Formats: structure tokens, C-alpha cells, sequence
């Protein structure tokens, strides 16, 4: 425990706290919330404030709509664009049914359990540092989207050529004035594309924070006269933005992954575990990659996973084992996207390194090569399998996985599939005006 | 039996023939031609016409492009609307390698090779009545289409509401003088769609037939500012266009597929026939859909095939026999598209049926209801099976059925396969504006 | 040299730095960076900041592409133009593999060997006094260049005639706030052209101030 009812009906006095948010996610990954007079905090912080589950993706339906939010103590931030106006502090909250008990449809406590299990097996802290990149876009006169990059500039890429740099320089300082450990930012490959990156935190806490993030990406770049979007791939031909999960496991206060005196100074620990997510890679790609566009970046030849296999500081796998060994030693598992419910995301991803790790499993040989360029005959000769083609692939290899299906949980699953189910058959009715540029003449 | 060299020599000279136009067809269906003075004709009907077999999709490689051109006599027609400025006959050609055997991937000579294994097993001719649907989109001030389509008409529409009597009017007018016995015309379901059928014929003169047919209408459909396509799903949420294809099998000159004796006076030719269908069915239809836009015809609610099964009388399953008997008696296949190339759609159709009677199959029970409203379970009950939902899926079935594959040949699978996964990457690696609406603002 | 590390955390903490930009460049001479906020100092003096090398023109490739950065303290330089909102000190840098030997694409690297060939022959200093010119074109409503010069007067014009003058004085003066030694400024003979001119140096420096420069003009135009 951060912060106690004290800490925090303190922070709220001293600090002029004049409206609390509550917010939590909903099953596609989405920031809900509703806002309260600061007036209205003992009602919430016991556990009173309620809403409509059967308005939100994935909750609860129209017969049996009440629901209640339990604020997390650990998580009361507040936004510094509020403050000129009305300051606000947040709390996310986790979802609990009118009975007293916890609603199995919470994306964030599902990932708690996992946890848990996890504590099980021996390890005490499941460390995830996201890399959610983003585009942006120029707003209209309206305010609304167009289709005008921000600038054409590329990676590392300095000012004129690139124009997003006071626009990140502005998202950082709310970042860093928001507690965030702020690391790197830049200009990414494709044009209007970029990057900030911050600390590794616990999985629940590095969950809060990519959704925070999202939040006040979006928000400070509306300021600068943009739209910022964390869709996969919003063009074809260039680079789609990923959100890579570099993931650790400590015990003891100390990276398991990290072995002084070992093959590549990786441990047994960190091969079983990468003989997990190996084995269920094909498996847990519909949640780590849950929509449609998600599809269009997984193509070789823009810096994204297509294939399953792991290597050392190699851009071209599904795993990067970066040359950072001691306390950094990590797996980052760089097919995650922006698009992830990240609870969801590290739930299937936690559940499917435990599973190497609890059975000892055999990591494969590492393919040290671009992948991308070694052919068909030759891969399949070295056991590399590709990844699902599209979402619907990408479902029916997850409903086939037991121990990734566990990790969702029967209402998450369920929901999860049905939502999906339902999107995948729009797209692939719709009429898209390629088909018309293609046939229309021809035929 | 039709015509001889010296009744060409005389027509072209009674009729007054100025050129000669020497067309065939290649592996997307898409009719190709060159044209030479009537002074060249005698070069022509010596087979001395050569062209870039390179050039021409699906054909030879460019080290190997010399290929010929051998008219088959009994396709000489004169197009009426070119008799003004310099009257043209036209003739259909096989293709033939330099060293005179005939093309092993000429689509036209593959059907005639399908229909030699009907001979084989009995049969006189095999019979195809198409009716293949387009839409009229008008054309703006540059000659190119719009997406306006002609009318806002329905089923057997009557003038002001359907405009396009005008033009059918004048299409049946060249069709009528180039031979075609014409049997119907009308406004047909959707806004700007419209239908000409034509009685059948023999196979091969049959594809001929669609190949003018496609021909004329965009040519006299241009004529009134108006541009003619047969796509098979120009538009979401509106019917297609389908060609259907009546088949029947005669013997004798009389119609194997009656048996006023029989259950719904189908003889036993007829329904070992359809069992021939039925089966390869989930097969052949990367043939006969063979564009992704195909894909979007084929869902339930449109009077297009959704399911593999048969029935009298009724649009909803793939197979539909309608309630005429006697010399008319035939099967409705009714998942075939215009954008299929009739020949190998009669290759594979052929093939198909001829085994259904070789291994005498038993049918299916015919499913005789609206097999859209029935539920997942009905239809698993009933045996019922789905047809492939892309062109992609409907390739992997292709591929694994040999009786299929060899239908088409070694050159033609080989360089279908080839051009269809080439189309199919190019879909499916582009970015829609569907996706961009759908996912842009809400990641 | 000039800086020793300790030097730098102190020059940092008076002058309220913020961010740390690293930056080096590529084979086609364009210059590259990152941004770090001023508590990763340590880590950057470290030679711990990492990038991805196949995503640089002329570096490694993708299989092999984990690469770092080694800052030269000596370069040590303020961006004046960003002080307002949170103020940048560069560093340049050099290029090292993961294994700790230098990288042999570095092109700043591969004159500082060139450079030694010159000490073992005798000499201490190669000196560049570089002249790099330029043309300064209209933007438009949405800040895209146009075809139109800003002006079009000549050698050594004076205003209304040369129009840059404002322009090339702004630049003159982040330059000399950065250090620069500047020495003349003028329109040169093309129309639209205009020359600064700062005194030579080592040939390191000097080619580090060819990519300081060009980086202050483009920025100051804008
Ligand atoms: N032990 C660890 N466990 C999980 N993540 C870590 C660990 N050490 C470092 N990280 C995180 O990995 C992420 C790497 O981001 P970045 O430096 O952009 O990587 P890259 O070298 O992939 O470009 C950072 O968020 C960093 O904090
Ligand atoms: N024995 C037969 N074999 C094949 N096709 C036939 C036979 N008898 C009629 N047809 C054809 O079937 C097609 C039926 O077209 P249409 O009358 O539009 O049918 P529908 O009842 O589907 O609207 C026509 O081309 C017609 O000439
Ligand atoms: N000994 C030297 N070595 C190298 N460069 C020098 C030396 N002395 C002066 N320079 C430089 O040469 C450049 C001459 O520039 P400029 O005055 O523009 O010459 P020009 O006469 O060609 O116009 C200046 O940068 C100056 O500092
Ligand atoms: C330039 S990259 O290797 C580009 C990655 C790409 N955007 C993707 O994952 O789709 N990212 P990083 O070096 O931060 O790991
Ligand atoms: C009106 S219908 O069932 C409409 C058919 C639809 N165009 C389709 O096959 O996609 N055709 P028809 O009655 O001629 O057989
Ligand atoms: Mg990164
Ligand atoms: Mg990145
Ligand atoms: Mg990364
Ligand atoms: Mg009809
Ligand atoms: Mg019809
Ligand atoms: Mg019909
Ligand atoms: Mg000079
Ligand atoms: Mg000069």
C-alpha cells in the first residue's frame, strides 16, 4: 500500500482537489470514467459511486445493469491540465458486482489472478516496459481527423524535418509532472510517427500507466492542433506502431533472468520462460493483437514480428532479447499492439511464461538471422512457424489453447470472442473501394 | 459442321467484311484481340498469326513468348455497330505453341478436353443457359464511370422508374443481329441493375456466347453514356450479380436429366450428377468466384449461395432446379459470378458432375427451406456445409482436391494458384478506409 | 579536454538544463538524436543509451542491431531556442557495438583515425575553416517550402533589396550564444543565397560545428 484513506483525504485538501475521477477499462481496452464533486469522495472510497455495466463492451447486460467501482487507492493521480479550471484527481477502479464480490469481467483484477499465480511458482514481481507508438495527424478546421501526417520526417530525426518535437516535449513534461519516469523520446521510421518511453513497473502498475499514457497522449496533442492514434497500421507501406512488452521476473528483489555465468548470461528461468511464450505465441496473438488493422502491421519488412522464433538484438523475431543484461536482462515480445487491452495482454503473456517455467520447457535453437529474408523451405526446416494471418486465424487458434483460454477466464473469453466475432464479420462484408479500383473496370 | 473456309471466303465477300478481328480469352476471363485487314484473312485462316504469348496473363514466359493463333471457323460473326465505318467479322481462336501442338494453358482447349471425358462416359453435349447480371453506373464528362448507378429500379420495373429500357433495348437490338436467340429482358433486384438472357447452347459455344455477351453490352451500354460492369458485389448491403449456370447432360440429343417417372421427375443421371456438385462444391469455387470482391456476394440474405445443398424451386441453397421439365429440365448452379472465366467455370462444373455419375454418388436430401434463417445447429444437423468465406480459403480447398486440380491442368492450376495468391496478398496487406473509420479515433 | 565529467554534471545543475539530446550522424551526413530527460544523465555518461543501428542509413543490420552511445563531453552545448519550455543540452556522440569496441561505420570515428595517420607523420592539428552556404525559400500557409526565393538581390545587398537580413541576424545570434565564433554574414551572389562564416577549428570540432550550424540555420528559418 502506496497511499492510505488518510494519505488520501489529505492529498485532497492540501493539494485543492475540487473533482475526483473514477476510471477503470473496459474489454476492448478503452479508459472509462465517470467524474464526481471532490464533495462525493467518502461516498466513493467506500466503494458506493455506481454505473450502468450494460453500457460498457464486455460487462454485464440491461437486466442485472448495476455495478459498483472500488477505487484503488495506489492509483490517485492528478491531471495538470485541470488545474487553472477545476483540478482532478483520478483513482482506476476495479469492478464489483451489487453482491460485495469482485465482477470476473474486469480485465484488471483477471490480471491479478494471474498474478497470483505467478506468486505461486515462487517469483514476486511480473516487471513489463511498454513502447506504445503512436502517429499523428493534422485536425481539420472542424477539429476532426484528416489524413495529413504531421510531418514526413523518420527515425532520430531533428527538428524541421521533424515537427513533433514540441508536441512530445509537451507530453512529457505532464508526464513527468504525473510521477512518470520518463527514459527517451523520438521520431520513429515512418513518417509522423513517435515514440516517448518511461520505466518498467510492476504488471498491474505498468497497466495503470499505459492507459495514462494514452490519455494524455491524446489529450496534450488536441492542444498542438493534432489527433494522435494508437491504431496498428493507419497506412499501407510504412512502419505500424507496436507496443513492445519487455517482460522480466524477479525473486528475492533480484532479475531471475540474469545469470553472471551462462549461456548468453541468461538463466534457466529465462529460457523456460521463453520456451513458454514460444509455445503459445500463435495462441494469445488475437489478445495481444485484437483488431482487424492488427493484422496489416504483422508483414515482414517494417520491423514487426511474422515469425516465431527468439534471438539476441534482432529486430526481425517475435523476441529481442536486448544486449542489456543485469538488472535490464528482459524478454521483450515485440508482437503486442497499441491496440491490446494491456491487462489482457500481460494476463495471456504471464500465463503462457509460467507455463515453460512450471514444466521446465526447452527453448528453441535462436534464430540468428533476418527472418524476414530466409525463405519459406528454409524456415519450416528450422521449425519456424508463422504467425496468425488475420483475426479470424488469430481466434481460432486462440480458442484451441487451454491455458490461454484459462488466462481470459469464461466471461472475459466469452465476451472477448463475441466482440471480435462480430467485427471480423463487418470487415470482411463490407465492400472496400480497393475491390471497386480493381474489378469495376476490369470485370 | 457450320461453317468452311470457302463459306468464310464467300461471306466476307457478299457481306463486304473490311477487317477481321482475331480474338480469344485469357486466364482471368478477360477476352483479348488483335484485328487485320480482310486482305490478311487467308494468312489468318492458314494459323500464320502469331503474338506475344508473353503479354497475354496466365500464358508463356518472355523467353518463350512466340505463340499462334488458329481461328475456329464456326465463330465468325460480323459486329453490326462497326458496319458504317469499316465493317468487322470476328473469329475465336485456340492458342498454339511454335512448334504446332496445341497450348497446354489455353482455357478454351482446356474445357474441350473436360467435355472429351463426357464423350467418354456417354454423353452427346452438355448444355449451359447463363445468366449473367451486370449494373449500369453513368459515366461523368471524362468518359469514366461514377459509383451513380443508372436507376433506382427493382425486380421487373417498369419505365420512369427503370431507365434503362433505352439501353437494353439497343443491346438486344445487336445481339438479335448478331445471331443470339434473345429470351427475356429486365430491371432486375437492385438500384441500376438489369438483366438479358439468351437461350443456351453447347459448352463451348455457350462461353463464346458470354464472352460476346459481356462484350456488347459494355460497348452499346457506352452508347448511351452509361458504363456496363459485371463485378459480382459492386455494392455492400444490395444484391450481386450472379451468372448462373443451367447445366444439363443430353444422350442421344434428349435430355439425360429427365425421368417423369421418377421422385420430382429427376432421373438417376441427374441426381448422381448433383451428388457431383455437392461434393466438390466447397472446391471448384475458387474457380468460379475467382475475386476477392466474389467473397462478397456469397453471404445470406441475396439470393446468392451461402451453403452447399440443392432443392426444387428455391433461391436460397447453391443448387436450385427449377420447376420446368421436359427438354428443359437442368440443374441451376447458382454460385458461379461474371467475373468467373467461363471455361474453366464449365471445366470444373463438368468435371465435378461427370464424377457424381462415374462413381454413380448418392445426393444429399434436398434442404427444402430458406436455408438463410436457419440456426448453426439446423444446419450442422443437417450436414450442411458452409462455402469457403474468401478467396483464400476457398484456394486451400482448391488445392487439396485432385479431381479438381486436374480438371484445370498442370500450366493453368499452376498459374491460377500463382495469380490468385498474388491478388489475395495485395488485399490483404492494404489498409481500408474501413479500418481508418472503424479503429483511428477509437484507438 | 575541455570538460571532464564531473564538469558536466556541475555545468548541467547551473544552468537548469532539462533534456539531453544525444546525437551523431549517419553516412549521409544527416544528422540524428534522441531525447532523454536530464535525470538519465548517468546513464548516458555511462555509454548505456542504446539505439536501433538498422534503422540508420549506412549502420548495421537488423539481425545485429542493438547498438550504443558513447557522448563526447567535450561537445557539450545549450539549444538556446528551447530554454522557455524546457531547456536541451546536445552531447555528440560516438558509436559502439554491444561488445564494447567502436563501431567501424562511425564516420566521426573513421576521421579520428585518418586523424592519427596525421600525428605519426608529425603534425598536430588539421584545421578546417568551413563556408557552407545557403538558400532561403518561401513557406507556405502550411509551412511546406515553395519555389519562390525570400528575396532577390545580390552580392553583398542591403536591405529592401536583401530581405535575409533579419533572418541570417537571429541565426547569427543563436550561433553566438552556442559559442560559435562568427566572423562575417552577407547575401551571396544567388538570388535567395546567404553565407555565415565562423572560424576554423580541429578538424573534429569543425565538422561537429558544420552539423550545429546547419541544424541552427534550418531551425532559425522556420
Ligand atoms: N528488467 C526489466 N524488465 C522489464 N522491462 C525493462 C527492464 N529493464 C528495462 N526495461 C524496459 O524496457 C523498455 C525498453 O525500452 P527502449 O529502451 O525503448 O527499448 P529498445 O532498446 O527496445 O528500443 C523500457 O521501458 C525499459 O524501462
Ligand atoms: N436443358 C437446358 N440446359 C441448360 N440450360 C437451359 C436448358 N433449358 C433452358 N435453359 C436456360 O436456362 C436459363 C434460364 O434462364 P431464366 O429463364 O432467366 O431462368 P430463371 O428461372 O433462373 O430466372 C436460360 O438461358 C435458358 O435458355
Ligand atoms: N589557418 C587556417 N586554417 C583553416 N582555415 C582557416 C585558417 N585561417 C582562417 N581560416 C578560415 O577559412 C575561412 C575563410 O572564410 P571566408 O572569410 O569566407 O573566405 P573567402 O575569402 O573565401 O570568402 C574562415 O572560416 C576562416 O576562419
Ligand atoms: C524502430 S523499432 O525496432 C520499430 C518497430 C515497429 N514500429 C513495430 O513494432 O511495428 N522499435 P524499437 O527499436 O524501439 O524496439
Ligand atoms: C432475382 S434472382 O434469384 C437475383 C439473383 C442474385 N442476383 C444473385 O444470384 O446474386 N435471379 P434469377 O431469378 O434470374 O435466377
Ligand atoms: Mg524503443
Ligand atoms: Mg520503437
Ligand atoms: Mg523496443
Ligand atoms: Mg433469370
Ligand atoms: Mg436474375
Ligand atoms: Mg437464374
Ligand atoms: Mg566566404
Ligand atoms: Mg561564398
Amino acid at each position: 500500500a502506496k497511499y492510505t484513506r488518510e494519505d488520501i483525504e489529505k492529498l485532497v485538501k492540501e493539494e485543492n482537489v475540487k473533482y475526483i475521477r473514477l476510471q477503470f477499462t473496459d474489454i476492448l481496452g478503452t479508459i472509462k470514467n465517470v467524474e464526481i464533486p471532490v464533495s462525493q469522495l467518502g461516498k466513493a472510497l467506500d466503494n458506493k459511486v455506481m454505473f450502468d455495466g450494460s453500457s460498457i463492451e464486455g460487462f454485464v447486460r440491461i437486466e442485472e445493469s448495476d455495478m459498483y467501482l472500488y477505487p484503488d487507492l495506489n492509483t490517485f493521480v492528478i491531471f495538470p491540465w485541470t488545474a487553472e479550471k477545476g483540478k482532478v484527481a483520478r483513482f482506476i477502479c476495479d469492478i464489483y458486482n451489487p453482491d460485495g464480490t469482485p465482477f470476473e469481467g474486469d480485465p484488471r483484477n483477471n490480471l491479478k489472478r494471474i498474478l497470483k499465480e505467478m506468486e505461486d511458482l515462487g517469483f514476486s514481481d511480473f516487471n513489463l516496459g511498454p513502447e506504445p507508438e503512436f502517429f499523428l495527424f493534422k485536425l481539420d478546421e472542424k477539429g476532426e481527423p484528416t489524413l495529413e501526417l504531421n510531418d514526413k520526417g523518420g527515425y532520430f530525426d531533428l527538428a524541421p524535418t521533424d515537427l513533433g518535437e514540441n508536441c512530445r516535449r509537451d507530453i512529457v513534461l505532464e508526464l513527468e509532472e504525473m510521477g512518470f519516469e520518463i527514459e527517451a523520446s523520438h521520431h520513429e521510421v515512418a513518417p509522423g510517427q513517435h515514440e516517448i518511453d518511461f520505466k518498467y513497473a510492476g504488471a498491474v502498475r505498468s497497466c495503470d500507466d499505459i492507459q495514462t499514457f494514452k490519455l494524455v497522449v491524446k489529450t496534450i496533442a488536441r492542444k498542438h492542433g493534432l489527433h494522435a492514434t494508437f491504431m496498428p497500421k493507419p497506412l499501407f507501406g510504412v512502419n505500424g506502431s507496436g507496443m513492445h512488452c519487455n517482460l522480466s521476473l524477479f525473486k528475492n528483489g533480484v532479475n531471475a533472468f540474469f545469470d553472471e555465468n551462462a549461456d548468453l548470461q541468461l538463466s534457466e528461468t529465462a529460457k523456460h520462460f521463453i520456451a513458454g511464450i514460444v509455445k503459445h505465441a500463435t495462441s494469445f496473438t488475437a489478445v495481444t493483437n485484437p483488431t482487424v488493422n492488427s493484422y496489416k502491421r504483422l508483414v515482414p519488412g517494417y520491423e514487426a514480428p511474422c515469425y516465431v522464433a527468439w534471438s539476441a538484438q534482432n529486430r526481425s523475431p517475435l523476441i529481442r532479447i536486448p544486449a542489456s543484461r543485469g538488472i535490464s536482462t528482459r524478454v521483450e515480445v515485440r508482437s503486442v499492439d497499441p491496440a491490446a487491452n494491456p491487462y489482457l495482454a500481460l494476463s495471456v503473456l504471464l500465463a503462457a511464461g509460467l507455463d515453460g517455467i512450471k514444466n521446465k520447457l526447452e527453448a528453441p535453437a535462436p534464430i540468428d538471422r533476418n527472418i524476414y529474408v530466409m525463405s519459406k523451405e528454409e524456415r519450416m526446416e528450422n521449425g519456424i512457424v508463422d504467425l496468425p494471418a488475420t483475426l479470424a486465424e488469430a481466434l481460432e487458434e486462440f480458442k484451441s489453447n487451454e491455458v490461454m483460454v484459462k488466462a481470459l477466464g469464461e466471461h472475459l473469453f466469452e465476451h472477448f470472442i463475441e466482440a471480435k466475432e462480430i467485427e471480423w464479420d463487418m470487415f470482411r462484408t463490407q465492400v472496400h473501394p480497393w475491390e471497386r479500383e480493381q474489378y469495376m473496370s476490369q470485370y
